[PDB]
Protein backbone atom coordinates (compact mmCIF):
# COMPACT_ATOMS: atom_id res chain seq x y z
CA UNK A 1 0.00 0.00 0.00
CA UNK A 2 0.90 3.89 -0.68
CA UNK A 3 0.41 6.37 2.29
CA UNK A 4 0.93 10.06 2.03
CA UNK A 5 2.04 11.04 6.05
CA UNK A 6 1.64 14.49 7.13
CA UNK A 7 1.79 16.86 9.80
CA UNK A 8 2.75 20.36 11.15
CA UNK A 9 6.32 21.16 10.78
CA UNK A 10 8.85 20.40 13.42
CA UNK A 11 6.45 17.98 15.59
CA UNK A 12 8.21 14.45 15.41
CA UNK A 13 7.19 13.48 11.78
CA UNK A 14 11.09 13.22 10.85
CA UNK A 15 11.34 10.92 13.35
CA UNK A 16 8.28 8.55 12.83
CA UNK A 17 9.49 8.07 9.39
CA UNK A 18 13.20 7.32 10.27
CA UNK A 19 12.00 4.56 12.79
CA UNK A 20 9.64 3.11 10.52
CA UNK A 21 12.23 2.52 8.18
CA UNK A 22 14.79 1.00 11.08
CA UNK A 23 11.69 -0.88 11.73
CA UNK A 24 10.03 -2.56 8.80
CA UNK A 25 12.29 -3.84 6.08
CA UNK A 26 9.00 -4.36 4.05
CA UNK A 27 8.64 -0.89 3.53
CA UNK A 28 9.97 2.01 1.50
CA UNK A 29 10.12 5.54 3.30
CA UNK A 30 10.58 8.63 1.57
CA UNK A 31 10.61 12.48 2.09
CA UNK A 32 9.34 14.61 -1.38
CA UNK A 33 11.10 17.75 -0.55
CA UNK A 34 14.30 15.66 -0.88
CA UNK A 35 13.39 13.99 -3.58
CA UNK A 36 12.53 17.27 -5.38
CA UNK A 37 15.81 18.98 -4.26
CA UNK A 38 17.65 15.89 -5.68
CA UNK A 39 15.99 15.60 -9.04
CA UNK A 40 16.38 19.45 -8.88
CA UNK A 41 20.09 19.35 -8.06
CA UNK A 42 20.67 17.40 -11.49
CA UNK A 43 18.96 19.42 -13.32
CA UNK A 44 19.97 22.51 -12.17
CA UNK A 45 23.23 22.03 -10.66
CA UNK A 46 24.20 26.26 -10.94
CA UNK A 47 21.11 27.50 -8.69
CA UNK A 48 20.37 23.93 -6.78
CA UNK A 49 23.38 23.08 -4.02
CA UNK A 50 21.42 22.72 -0.59
CA UNK A 51 17.89 21.52 -0.24
CA UNK A 52 15.94 25.56 0.38
CA UNK A 53 18.23 26.62 -2.90
CA UNK A 54 14.38 25.06 -4.14
CA UNK A 55 12.88 28.45 -3.40
CA UNK A 56 14.93 29.86 -6.33
CA UNK A 57 13.58 28.49 -9.19
CA UNK A 58 11.03 29.70 -12.09
CA UNK A 59 7.19 27.91 -11.75
CA UNK A 60 7.45 26.42 -15.13
CA UNK A 61 10.97 24.90 -13.64
CA UNK A 62 9.29 23.91 -10.31
CA UNK A 63 6.42 22.55 -11.20
CA UNK A 64 8.12 19.99 -13.30
CA UNK A 65 10.41 18.85 -10.78
CA UNK A 66 7.01 18.18 -8.11
CA UNK A 67 5.96 15.91 -11.41
CA UNK A 68 8.76 14.06 -11.91
CA UNK A 69 9.66 13.59 -8.24
CA UNK A 70 6.25 12.16 -8.44
CA UNK A 71 7.17 10.02 -10.69
CA UNK A 72 10.21 8.52 -9.33
CA UNK A 73 8.94 7.97 -6.29
CA UNK A 74 6.19 5.70 -7.91
CA UNK A 75 8.64 3.36 -9.48
CA UNK A 76 8.83 2.02 -6.07
CA UNK A 77 6.91 -2.17 -6.10
CA UNK A 78 6.16 -2.40 -2.33
CA UNK A 79 4.72 -0.61 0.92
CA UNK A 80 5.55 3.24 0.35
CA UNK A 81 5.51 5.86 2.74
CA UNK A 82 5.94 9.57 1.40
CA UNK A 83 6.86 12.36 3.90
CA UNK A 84 4.99 16.09 3.15
CA UNK A 85 2.83 18.17 3.97
CA UNK A 86 -0.81 19.01 3.93
CA UNK A 87 -0.59 22.85 3.40
CA UNK A 88 1.88 25.65 4.05
CA UNK A 89 1.57 28.71 6.00
CA UNK A 90 2.97 31.84 3.84
CA UNK A 91 1.97 35.74 4.17
CA UNK A 92 -1.52 35.19 1.44
CA UNK A 93 -2.43 32.21 4.05
CA UNK A 94 -2.19 28.43 3.91
CA UNK A 95 -1.60 26.95 0.40
CA UNK A 96 -2.56 23.21 -0.63
CA UNK A 97 0.75 21.26 -0.05
CA UNK A 98 0.19 18.45 -2.99
CA UNK A 99 -0.12 19.20 -6.57
CA UNK A 100 -3.45 17.12 -7.76
CA UNK A 101 -0.88 15.78 -10.13
CA UNK A 102 1.16 14.02 -7.64
CA UNK A 103 -1.55 12.64 -6.23
CA UNK A 104 -2.80 11.47 -9.56
CA UNK A 105 0.92 9.72 -10.28
CA UNK A 106 1.43 8.06 -6.85
CA UNK A 107 -2.07 6.97 -6.54
CA UNK A 108 -2.23 6.87 -2.04
CA UNK A 109 -4.08 4.68 -0.74
CA UNK A 110 -4.68 7.41 1.65
CA UNK A 111 -3.10 10.33 3.59
CA UNK A 112 -2.24 9.75 7.23
CA UNK A 113 -2.28 12.82 9.95
CA UNK A 114 -0.29 12.94 12.94
CA UNK A 115 -2.38 15.37 15.52
CA UNK A 116 -0.20 16.69 18.28
CA UNK A 117 -0.83 18.83 21.59
CA UNK A 118 0.37 22.34 20.14
CA UNK A 119 2.54 22.53 23.32
CA UNK A 120 4.48 19.49 22.87
CA UNK A 121 5.01 21.37 19.26
CA UNK A 122 6.74 24.22 20.32
CA UNK A 123 8.84 22.43 22.64
CA UNK A 124 9.64 19.82 19.81
CA UNK A 125 11.23 22.57 17.83
CA UNK A 126 12.70 24.02 20.38
CA UNK A 127 14.27 21.03 21.24
CA UNK A 128 15.60 20.06 17.67
CA UNK A 129 17.16 24.23 18.04
CA UNK A 130 19.21 23.33 20.94
CA UNK A 131 20.41 20.64 19.18
CA UNK A 132 21.56 22.42 16.20
CA UNK A 133 18.90 21.29 13.71
CA UNK A 134 17.56 24.64 12.93
CA UNK A 135 18.57 27.82 13.65
CA UNK A 136 15.99 30.53 14.85
CA UNK A 137 13.63 30.23 17.85
CA UNK A 138 10.06 29.48 16.76
CA UNK A 139 7.46 31.60 17.44
CA UNK A 140 4.19 30.07 16.24
CA UNK A 141 1.62 30.57 19.34
CA UNK A 142 -0.73 27.29 20.37
CA UNK A 143 -3.58 29.11 18.48
CA UNK A 144 -1.39 29.49 15.25
CA UNK A 145 -0.12 25.73 15.18
CA UNK A 146 -3.95 24.54 16.04
CA UNK A 147 -5.51 26.18 13.06
CA UNK A 148 -2.65 24.60 11.31
CA UNK A 149 -3.76 20.93 12.36
CA UNK A 150 -7.29 22.36 11.66
CA UNK A 151 -6.69 23.34 7.90
CA UNK A 152 -4.52 20.25 7.82
CA UNK A 153 -7.46 17.98 8.91
CA UNK A 154 -9.78 19.95 6.19
CA UNK A 155 -7.25 19.68 3.64
CA UNK A 156 -7.09 15.76 3.67
CA UNK A 157 -10.60 15.31 3.54
CA UNK A 158 -11.13 17.50 0.40
CA UNK A 159 -8.48 15.25 -0.90
CA UNK A 160 -10.22 12.09 -0.36
CA UNK A 161 -13.40 13.66 -1.54
CA UNK A 162 -11.90 14.63 -4.84
CA UNK A 163 -9.25 11.30 -5.22
CA UNK A 164 -11.33 8.25 -2.65
CA UNK A 165 -8.62 7.52 -0.43
CA UNK A 166 -8.32 6.96 3.59
CA UNK A 167 -8.14 9.65 5.70
CA UNK A 168 -5.97 8.13 9.06
CA UNK A 169 -5.60 10.55 12.19
CA UNK A 170 -3.42 9.61 14.71
CA UNK A 171 -4.11 11.17 17.75
CA UNK A 172 -0.36 12.00 19.81
CA UNK A 173 -2.32 14.87 21.73
CA UNK A 174 -2.31 12.92 24.90
CA UNK A 175 0.74 13.49 27.56
CA UNK A 176 4.09 11.54 27.44
CA UNK A 177 4.48 9.34 29.85
CA UNK A 178 8.54 8.65 28.52
CA UNK A 179 10.21 9.68 26.23
CA UNK A 180 9.63 8.89 22.60
CA UNK A 181 6.17 7.31 23.38
CA UNK A 182 4.32 9.66 20.68
CA UNK A 183 6.81 8.66 18.18
CA UNK A 184 6.69 4.91 19.06
CA UNK A 185 2.87 4.74 19.56
CA UNK A 186 2.71 6.17 15.98
CA UNK A 187 5.06 4.00 14.53
CA UNK A 188 3.71 0.76 16.12
CA UNK A 189 0.19 1.92 14.43
CA UNK A 190 1.46 2.31 11.29
CA UNK A 191 3.13 -0.79 10.83
CA UNK A 192 -0.04 -2.76 12.54
CA UNK A 193 -2.49 -0.70 9.60
CA UNK A 194 0.47 -2.01 6.87
CA UNK A 195 0.25 -5.31 8.28
CA UNK A 196 -3.34 -5.69 8.83
CA UNK B 1 -36.41 16.27 -4.66
CA UNK B 2 -33.41 13.95 -3.93
CA UNK B 3 -31.39 13.80 -0.76
CA UNK B 4 -28.71 11.63 0.33
CA UNK B 5 -29.26 11.44 3.75
CA UNK B 6 -26.29 10.39 6.13
CA UNK B 7 -24.89 9.92 9.76
CA UNK B 8 -22.82 7.78 12.18
CA UNK B 9 -23.74 4.60 12.22
CA UNK B 10 -25.99 2.74 14.76
CA UNK B 11 -27.60 6.22 15.66
CA UNK B 12 -31.21 6.26 14.73
CA UNK B 13 -30.73 7.13 10.80
CA UNK B 14 -32.14 4.11 9.67
CA UNK B 15 -35.23 4.50 12.03
CA UNK B 16 -35.45 7.90 10.33
CA UNK B 17 -35.35 6.45 7.14
CA UNK B 18 -37.76 3.68 7.64
CA UNK B 19 -40.60 6.23 8.80
CA UNK B 20 -40.34 8.45 6.10
CA UNK B 21 -40.31 5.55 3.80
CA UNK B 22 -43.93 4.70 5.54
CA UNK B 23 -45.14 8.14 5.53
CA UNK B 24 -43.90 10.28 2.58
CA UNK B 25 -46.52 9.98 -0.67
CA UNK B 26 -44.58 10.06 -4.04
CA UNK B 27 -41.26 9.75 -2.88
CA UNK B 28 -38.31 6.18 -2.72
CA UNK B 29 -36.30 5.85 0.74
CA UNK B 30 -33.74 3.67 -0.54
CA UNK B 31 -30.35 2.72 1.17
CA UNK B 32 -27.07 2.49 -1.60
CA UNK B 33 -25.63 -0.51 0.51
CA UNK B 34 -28.63 -2.50 -0.26
CA UNK B 35 -28.70 -2.09 -3.78
CA UNK B 36 -25.02 -2.60 -3.66
CA UNK B 37 -25.37 -5.61 -2.32
CA UNK B 38 -28.38 -6.77 -4.76
CA UNK B 39 -25.97 -5.82 -7.47
CA UNK B 40 -23.58 -7.55 -5.77
CA UNK B 41 -25.10 -10.68 -5.82
CA UNK B 42 -26.05 -9.99 -9.88
CA UNK B 43 -23.13 -10.27 -10.86
CA UNK B 44 -21.13 -12.25 -8.71
CA UNK B 45 -23.42 -15.18 -7.65
CA UNK B 46 -20.49 -17.32 -7.02
CA UNK B 47 -18.88 -14.72 -3.95
CA UNK B 48 -21.38 -12.55 -2.98
CA UNK B 49 -23.90 -14.65 -0.56
CA UNK B 50 -23.76 -12.46 2.56
CA UNK B 51 -23.79 -8.41 2.22
CA UNK B 52 -19.95 -8.55 3.96
CA UNK B 53 -18.89 -10.33 1.27
CA UNK B 54 -18.84 -7.33 -1.08
CA UNK B 55 -15.49 -7.00 1.24
CA UNK B 56 -13.91 -9.79 -0.84
CA UNK B 57 -14.11 -7.88 -4.04
CA UNK B 58 -11.21 -6.46 -6.03
CA UNK B 59 -11.79 -2.86 -5.52
CA UNK B 60 -12.75 -1.85 -9.09
CA UNK B 61 -15.35 -4.92 -9.00
CA UNK B 62 -16.98 -2.71 -6.27
CA UNK B 63 -16.68 0.51 -7.71
CA UNK B 64 -18.44 -0.95 -11.13
CA UNK B 65 -21.18 -1.93 -8.51
CA UNK B 66 -21.53 1.14 -7.16
CA UNK B 67 -21.85 2.40 -10.51
CA UNK B 68 -24.24 0.28 -11.54
CA UNK B 69 -26.41 0.62 -8.48
CA UNK B 70 -26.45 4.77 -8.45
CA UNK B 71 -27.90 3.57 -12.24
CA UNK B 72 -30.58 1.50 -10.22
CA UNK B 73 -31.21 4.20 -8.26
CA UNK B 74 -31.66 7.18 -10.58
CA UNK B 75 -34.62 5.29 -12.60
CA UNK B 76 -36.48 4.25 -9.42
CA UNK B 77 -38.78 7.28 -9.38
CA UNK B 78 -38.28 11.61 -9.20
CA UNK B 79 -38.14 12.02 -5.28
CA UNK B 80 -35.38 10.39 -3.57
CA UNK B 81 -34.03 9.90 -0.09
CA UNK B 82 -31.10 7.79 -0.88
CA UNK B 83 -29.63 6.34 2.99
CA UNK B 84 -26.25 6.34 2.92
CA UNK B 85 -23.06 7.23 4.57
CA UNK B 86 -20.74 10.40 4.18
CA UNK B 87 -17.73 7.90 5.51
CA UNK B 88 -17.07 4.78 7.50
CA UNK B 89 -14.04 4.15 9.63
CA UNK B 90 -11.79 1.65 8.37
CA UNK B 91 -8.56 0.19 9.71
CA UNK B 92 -6.78 2.31 7.79
CA UNK B 93 -8.40 5.16 8.48
CA UNK B 94 -12.27 7.30 7.12
CA UNK B 95 -13.33 6.05 3.69
CA UNK B 96 -15.67 7.91 1.92
CA UNK B 97 -19.23 6.19 1.27
CA UNK B 98 -19.86 7.84 -1.83
CA UNK B 99 -17.57 7.76 -5.28
CA UNK B 100 -18.04 10.81 -7.39
CA UNK B 101 -20.21 8.60 -10.12
CA UNK B 102 -22.54 8.06 -7.16
CA UNK B 103 -23.62 12.11 -7.62
CA UNK B 104 -22.86 12.39 -10.81
CA UNK B 105 -25.29 9.77 -11.71
CA UNK B 106 -27.92 10.26 -9.05
CA UNK B 107 -27.80 14.59 -9.34
CA UNK B 108 -29.08 14.89 -5.91
CA UNK B 109 -29.90 18.71 -4.88
CA UNK B 110 -28.63 18.25 -1.29
CA UNK B 111 -26.81 16.14 1.96
CA UNK B 112 -28.66 15.75 5.09
CA UNK B 113 -26.30 15.14 8.19
CA UNK B 114 -28.26 14.12 11.15
CA UNK B 115 -26.35 14.97 13.98
CA UNK B 116 -26.03 13.31 17.48
CA UNK B 117 -24.25 13.70 20.69
CA UNK B 118 -22.12 11.49 21.32
CA UNK B 119 -23.35 10.09 24.41
CA UNK B 120 -27.00 9.32 22.90
CA UNK B 121 -25.26 7.33 20.38
CA UNK B 122 -22.85 4.75 23.06
CA UNK B 123 -26.11 4.77 24.45
CA UNK B 124 -28.13 4.15 21.38
CA UNK B 125 -25.68 1.49 20.01
CA UNK B 126 -25.63 -0.48 23.37
CA UNK B 127 -29.63 -0.78 23.79
CA UNK B 128 -30.02 -2.28 20.09
CA UNK B 129 -26.85 -4.67 21.00
CA UNK B 130 -29.24 -5.83 23.40
CA UNK B 131 -32.06 -6.15 21.26
CA UNK B 132 -29.87 -8.30 18.24
CA UNK B 133 -30.28 -5.43 15.74
CA UNK B 134 -26.56 -3.84 15.74
CA UNK B 135 -23.83 -5.83 15.73
CA UNK B 136 -20.75 -3.68 15.34
CA UNK B 137 -18.42 -5.25 18.03
CA UNK B 138 -16.33 -2.35 18.29
CA UNK B 139 -17.40 0.20 21.14
CA UNK B 140 -16.37 3.95 20.46
CA UNK B 141 -15.56 6.82 22.87
CA UNK B 142 -17.10 10.12 23.05
CA UNK B 143 -14.18 11.70 21.26
CA UNK B 144 -14.21 9.00 18.62
CA UNK B 145 -17.96 9.68 18.13
CA UNK B 146 -17.60 13.43 17.52
CA UNK B 147 -14.50 12.98 14.96
CA UNK B 148 -16.14 11.02 12.75
CA UNK B 149 -19.28 13.79 12.57
CA UNK B 150 -16.94 16.55 12.11
CA UNK B 151 -14.55 14.19 9.34
CA UNK B 152 -18.72 13.68 8.23
CA UNK B 153 -19.22 17.13 7.47
CA UNK B 154 -16.00 17.81 5.70
CA UNK B 155 -17.18 15.36 3.26
CA UNK B 156 -20.13 16.89 3.07
CA UNK B 157 -19.33 20.56 2.61
CA UNK B 158 -16.70 19.25 0.04
CA UNK B 159 -19.06 17.27 -1.79
CA UNK B 160 -21.29 21.00 -2.09
CA UNK B 161 -18.15 22.42 -3.49
CA UNK B 162 -17.53 20.37 -5.93
CA UNK B 163 -21.21 19.50 -7.42
CA UNK B 164 -22.91 22.84 -5.91
CA UNK B 165 -25.95 21.16 -3.99
CA UNK B 166 -27.26 22.06 -0.59
CA UNK B 167 -25.51 20.90 3.40
CA UNK B 168 -28.67 20.50 5.21
CA UNK B 169 -27.28 19.78 9.00
CA UNK B 170 -30.46 18.37 11.67
CA UNK B 171 -29.26 19.00 15.46
CA UNK B 172 -30.67 16.12 17.24
CA UNK B 173 -27.62 16.92 19.89
CA UNK B 174 -30.57 17.92 22.29
CA UNK B 175 -31.25 15.66 25.16
CA UNK B 176 -34.72 13.74 24.21
CA UNK B 177 -38.00 14.62 26.44
CA UNK B 178 -39.28 11.75 25.50
CA UNK B 179 -38.27 8.20 24.00
CA UNK B 180 -37.95 8.54 19.66
CA UNK B 181 -38.45 12.28 20.00
CA UNK B 182 -35.11 12.97 17.84
CA UNK B 183 -36.54 10.40 15.02
CA UNK B 184 -39.63 12.39 15.29
CA UNK B 185 -38.37 15.84 15.38
CA UNK B 186 -35.75 14.76 12.04
CA UNK B 187 -38.68 13.24 10.52
CA UNK B 188 -40.57 16.19 10.43
CA UNK B 189 -38.12 18.86 9.79
CA UNK B 190 -37.27 16.48 6.67
CA UNK B 191 -40.97 15.83 5.30
CA UNK B 192 -40.96 19.68 5.97
CA UNK B 193 -38.39 20.31 3.90
CA UNK B 194 -39.27 18.30 1.06
CA UNK B 195 -42.80 19.95 0.65
CA UNK B 196 -42.01 23.87 1.55
CA UNK C 1 -3.18 40.75 -6.64
CA UNK C 2 -6.82 39.53 -6.47
CA UNK C 3 -8.73 38.18 -3.61
CA UNK C 4 -12.37 37.15 -2.76
CA UNK C 5 -13.06 37.95 0.68
CA UNK C 6 -15.85 36.67 3.12
CA UNK C 7 -17.45 36.24 6.38
CA UNK C 8 -21.11 35.22 7.66
CA UNK C 9 -23.75 38.14 7.32
CA UNK C 10 -24.12 41.30 8.81
CA UNK C 11 -20.84 40.88 10.93
CA UNK C 12 -18.62 43.81 9.83
CA UNK C 13 -17.43 42.62 6.51
CA UNK C 14 -19.18 45.39 4.66
CA UNK C 15 -17.12 48.18 6.76
CA UNK C 16 -14.05 46.37 6.12
CA UNK C 17 -14.81 46.58 2.55
CA UNK C 18 -15.68 50.11 2.38
CA UNK C 19 -12.46 51.06 4.90
CA UNK C 20 -10.15 49.21 2.69
CA UNK C 21 -11.70 51.16 -0.53
CA UNK C 22 -11.19 54.22 1.34
CA UNK C 23 -7.76 53.78 2.95
CA UNK C 24 -6.23 52.53 -0.48
CA UNK C 25 -6.72 54.18 -3.27
CA UNK C 26 -4.63 51.45 -5.71
CA UNK C 27 -7.77 49.03 -4.75
CA UNK C 28 -10.78 48.24 -6.30
CA UNK C 29 -13.58 46.59 -4.23
CA UNK C 30 -16.09 45.00 -5.75
CA UNK C 31 -19.41 43.60 -4.23
CA UNK C 32 -20.51 40.44 -5.82
CA UNK C 33 -24.02 40.15 -5.27
CA UNK C 34 -24.24 43.63 -6.48
CA UNK C 35 -23.00 43.58 -9.82
CA UNK C 36 -25.23 39.93 -10.41
CA UNK C 37 -28.75 42.25 -9.25
CA UNK C 38 -27.23 45.06 -11.97
CA UNK C 39 -26.96 42.04 -14.63
CA UNK C 40 -30.15 40.58 -13.66
CA UNK C 41 -31.86 44.05 -14.51
CA UNK C 42 -30.18 44.55 -17.40
CA UNK C 43 -31.28 41.10 -18.39
CA UNK C 44 -34.67 40.85 -16.97
CA UNK C 45 -35.70 44.16 -16.14
CA UNK C 46 -39.28 43.82 -15.98
CA UNK C 47 -38.99 40.83 -13.91
CA UNK C 48 -35.93 42.11 -11.28
CA UNK C 49 -36.56 45.23 -9.43
CA UNK C 50 -35.48 44.14 -6.11
CA UNK C 51 -32.37 41.95 -5.22
CA UNK C 52 -34.54 38.68 -3.82
CA UNK C 53 -36.19 38.95 -7.34
CA UNK C 54 -33.39 36.81 -8.82
CA UNK C 55 -34.46 33.40 -6.62
CA UNK C 56 -37.64 33.01 -8.81
CA UNK C 57 -35.47 32.68 -11.88
CA UNK C 58 -34.45 29.49 -13.41
CA UNK C 59 -31.62 28.31 -12.43
CA UNK C 60 -29.56 28.65 -15.87
CA UNK C 61 -30.26 32.10 -16.25
CA UNK C 62 -29.33 32.90 -12.56
CA UNK C 63 -26.45 30.98 -13.37
CA UNK C 64 -25.78 33.18 -16.83
CA UNK C 65 -25.96 36.29 -14.69
CA UNK C 66 -23.56 34.96 -12.54
CA UNK C 67 -21.11 34.16 -15.27
CA UNK C 68 -21.57 37.15 -16.90
CA UNK C 69 -21.02 39.37 -13.64
CA UNK C 70 -17.71 37.69 -12.92
CA UNK C 71 -16.87 38.20 -16.70
CA UNK C 72 -17.63 41.92 -15.81
CA UNK C 73 -15.30 41.79 -12.70
CA UNK C 74 -12.35 39.57 -14.36
CA UNK C 75 -11.64 42.78 -16.40
CA UNK C 76 -10.64 45.38 -13.36
CA UNK C 77 -6.97 45.59 -13.48
CA UNK C 78 -4.44 46.46 -10.19
CA UNK C 79 -5.39 45.02 -6.75
CA UNK C 80 -9.04 43.50 -6.07
CA UNK C 81 -10.76 42.49 -3.38
CA UNK C 82 -14.44 40.80 -4.67
CA UNK C 83 -16.91 40.63 -1.20
CA UNK C 84 -18.83 37.85 -1.21
CA UNK C 85 -20.55 34.68 0.50
CA UNK C 86 -18.85 31.33 1.11
CA UNK C 87 -22.21 29.82 2.12
CA UNK C 88 -25.85 31.08 2.64
CA UNK C 89 -28.21 29.20 4.66
CA UNK C 90 -31.60 28.20 3.39
CA UNK C 91 -34.50 26.20 4.26
CA UNK C 92 -32.56 23.33 2.30
CA UNK C 93 -29.64 23.64 4.29
CA UNK C 94 -26.29 25.94 3.57
CA UNK C 95 -25.91 26.54 -0.01
CA UNK C 96 -22.39 27.66 -1.89
CA UNK C 97 -22.27 31.66 -2.91
CA UNK C 98 -20.16 31.02 -5.43
CA UNK C 99 -20.65 28.33 -8.87
CA UNK C 100 -17.11 27.22 -9.94
CA UNK C 101 -17.51 29.36 -13.08
CA UNK C 102 -16.89 32.56 -10.86
CA UNK C 103 -13.11 31.14 -9.53
CA UNK C 104 -12.24 30.21 -12.30
CA UNK C 105 -12.84 33.49 -14.26
CA UNK C 106 -11.87 36.02 -11.79
CA UNK C 107 -8.70 33.51 -10.75
CA UNK C 108 -8.37 34.77 -7.67
CA UNK C 109 -4.74 34.10 -5.45
CA UNK C 110 -7.05 33.29 -2.49
CA UNK C 111 -9.64 33.61 -0.47
CA UNK C 112 -10.20 35.51 2.52
CA UNK C 113 -12.25 34.44 5.78
CA UNK C 114 -12.95 37.09 8.66
CA UNK C 115 -13.98 34.91 12.02
CA UNK C 116 -16.02 36.62 14.33
CA UNK C 117 -16.55 35.72 18.07
CA UNK C 118 -20.45 34.38 17.28
CA UNK C 119 -21.81 37.08 20.31
CA UNK C 120 -20.38 40.38 18.51
CA UNK C 121 -22.24 39.08 15.42
CA UNK C 122 -25.23 39.19 17.35
CA UNK C 123 -24.54 42.24 18.40
CA UNK C 124 -23.71 44.22 15.05
CA UNK C 125 -26.90 42.46 13.97
CA UNK C 126 -29.04 43.89 16.20
CA UNK C 127 -27.44 47.29 15.47
CA UNK C 128 -28.80 47.40 11.87
CA UNK C 129 -32.16 45.58 13.04
CA UNK C 130 -33.72 48.24 15.75
CA UNK C 131 -32.56 50.25 12.56
CA UNK C 132 -35.03 36.07 13.55
CA UNK C 133 -31.71 35.91 15.57
CA UNK C 134 -29.83 33.43 15.11
CA UNK C 135 -28.10 31.77 18.00
CA UNK C 136 -24.46 31.65 19.37
CA UNK C 137 -24.47 27.93 17.62
CA UNK C 138 -26.25 28.89 14.40
CA UNK C 139 -23.34 31.64 13.55
CA UNK C 140 -20.46 29.25 14.86
CA UNK C 141 -21.71 26.62 12.54
CA UNK C 142 -22.32 28.89 9.58
CA UNK C 143 -18.57 29.84 9.97
CA UNK C 144 -17.18 26.47 10.41
CA UNK C 145 -19.11 25.54 7.66
CA UNK C 146 -17.48 28.41 5.53
CA UNK C 147 -14.09 27.21 6.66
CA UNK C 148 -14.90 24.35 5.33
CA UNK C 149 -16.09 25.52 1.63
CA UNK C 150 -12.63 28.03 1.43
CA UNK C 151 -10.56 25.28 2.38
CA UNK C 152 -12.40 22.81 -0.15
CA UNK C 153 -11.98 25.63 -3.08
CA UNK C 154 -8.42 26.25 -2.07
CA UNK C 155 -7.74 22.68 -2.94
CA UNK C 156 -9.83 22.61 -6.62
CA UNK C 157 -8.24 25.15 -7.13
CA UNK C 158 -4.99 25.57 -6.23
CA UNK C 159 -5.09 29.32 -3.87
CA UNK C 160 -4.38 30.71 -0.83
CA UNK C 161 -6.61 30.81 2.56
CA UNK C 162 -5.94 33.13 4.56
CA UNK C 163 -8.35 32.93 8.22
CA UNK C 164 -8.55 36.49 9.87
CA UNK C 165 -8.73 35.92 13.83
CA UNK C 166 -11.15 38.58 14.91
CA UNK C 167 -12.45 36.29 17.73
CA UNK C 168 -10.77 38.10 20.36
CA UNK C 169 -12.74 40.61 22.79
CA UNK C 170 -12.34 44.45 21.60
CA UNK C 171 -10.48 46.51 23.76
CA UNK C 172 -12.05 49.73 22.23
CA UNK C 173 -14.53 50.28 18.97
CA UNK C 174 -13.76 49.69 15.44
CA UNK C 175 -10.71 47.56 16.46
CA UNK C 176 -11.99 44.45 15.10
CA UNK C 177 -12.37 46.37 11.86
CA UNK C 178 -9.09 48.45 12.38
CA UNK C 179 -7.03 45.35 12.53
CA UNK C 180 -8.58 43.52 9.09
CA UNK C 181 -8.40 46.51 7.28
CA UNK C 182 -4.42 46.40 8.28
CA UNK C 183 -3.48 42.76 7.82
CA UNK C 184 -5.06 42.93 4.20
CA UNK C 185 -3.28 45.74 3.66
CA UNK C 186 -0.25 44.37 4.86
CA UNK C 187 -0.79 41.16 2.62
CA UNK C 188 -1.61 43.41 -0.63
CA UNK C 189 2.02 45.02 0.32
CA UNK C 190 4.26 42.15 0.55
CA UNK C 191 6.68 41.03 -1.89
CL1 LIG D 1 9.74 16.49 12.32
CL1 LIG E 1 -29.83 3.58 13.01
CL1 LIG F 1 -21.43 43.51 7.51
Amino acid sequence: MRFILTGVPGAGKTTVCNKLAEKMSNLSVVNYGDVIFEEAKKLYPSIIQVREDTRKLPRADYRNIQIEAAKKISLITDNLIVDTHMSLKTPYGFYPGLIPETINIIQPDGIILLEFNPRDVIARREKDRLAGKRVTRDMESETDILLHQQVNRMFAVSYSAINQCYVKIIDLTWPQEYEFQHTEYAVNKIIEMLNF
